[PDB]
């Protein structure tokens, strides 16, 4: 029985506060990971076992400053468990909706102001999302479901790149089998292929959702609507908070043919540097 060492974690150790989400995501307490210490656990056949037992395995490799950081599992008795670190502000999608100008209520935090995030910061976010994809794309890893709702935000504004999923999102995806057509490229949708340039085209589309504070792409649109859109080459406008360099990153993500769109190491790079000095 070959493989990665999983760290396994006694069910003793596990203190489960309340559910955060629905796979279906606790909030925990975890000794002695260190002292005492707040985590994420996330509970589930033996062919789950197996899909289980590889994705631990898996989620064991992609260990990454922007990977949110997996500790273990739980395997003595069911429900079979995962245990991640706490990511305090929760998935990215709602955080940008309650920084938002749309939002209803405001936002406490010893950590951010509430209101509408700096260009300084929503650039900071898009850097970090990239960095994550740059290590998985670095792996050969194809993530099929890149966006705002499957990154994870932290203190201080740590962004990192999760998982699926809550039910409030069924919206994102179109029963075919669910897709997330709304960021799938033309070769996905046409043709059903999936490569780190389709994440490459997901990703502009994280961007879109980053600078219009969490909104659906295509939000006016029915999902064959959508498919339509995309198919026929027409692209989500740029948002009234994000600068032409920006826009430009965007639509370099977009082209139609996977091989003319930049890398992600490039489109990285370009958020870094637009990120460490903010144009006006
Ligand atoms: N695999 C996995 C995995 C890894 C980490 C976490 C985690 C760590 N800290 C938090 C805080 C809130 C939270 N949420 C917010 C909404 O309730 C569901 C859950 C979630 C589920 C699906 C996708 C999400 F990005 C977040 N998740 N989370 C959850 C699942």
């Amino acid at each position: 029985g070959s493989g990665i060492r999983v760290h396994h974690i006694k069910r003793r150790d596990i203190v489960l506060k309340w559910e955060l989400g629905e796979g279906k995501v606790f909030l925990a307490e975890c000794h002695n990971l260190l002292d005492k210490m707040l985590v994420a656990v996330k509970a589930l056949s033996e062919s789950a076992r197996q899909d289980f037992q590889r994705e631990a395995e898996l989620l064991t490799m992609l260990q990454h400053q922007h990977i949110v950081r997996f500790f273990g599992v739980c395997t003595e008795g069911r429900p079979l468990l995962m245990v991640f670190e706490y990511m305090r502000h929760g998935d990215l999608n709602r955080f940008l909706r309650s920084h938002g100008p749309d939002a209803k209520l405001l936002a406490g935090g010893e950590d951010v102001a509430p209101g509408p995030l700096g260009l300084g910061q929503l650039l900071a976010v898009a850097s970090q999302v990239a960095a994550g994809m740059v290590y998985l794309a670095g792996l050969h890893f194809v993530h099929r479901d890149l966006a705002t709702r499957n990154c994870l935000v932290g203190q201080g504004l740590v962004v990192k790149i999760g998982d699926m999923s809550r039910d409030i999102y069924s919206t994102d995806y179109y029963r075919v089998t669910m897709l997330p057509i709304r960021w799938m490229p033309p070769e996905s949708i046409l043709y059903r292929k999936f490569t780190t340039e389709s994440d490459v085209w997901s990703f502009g589309v994280v961007l879109w959702e980053i600078f219009t504070y969490g909104k659906q792409p295509w939000y006016q649109l029915s999902n064959t609507e959508a498919i339509d859109c995309i198919t026929q080459g027409r692209e989500l406008e740029r948002p009234r908070a994000c600068p032409p360099e920006v826009y430009a990153i965007m639509r370099g993500c977009w082209q139609r043919e996977p091989q003319q769109r930049h890398s992600i190491k490039d489109v990285h790079a370009r958020l870094q540097a637009l990120a460490q000095a903010p144009p006006v």
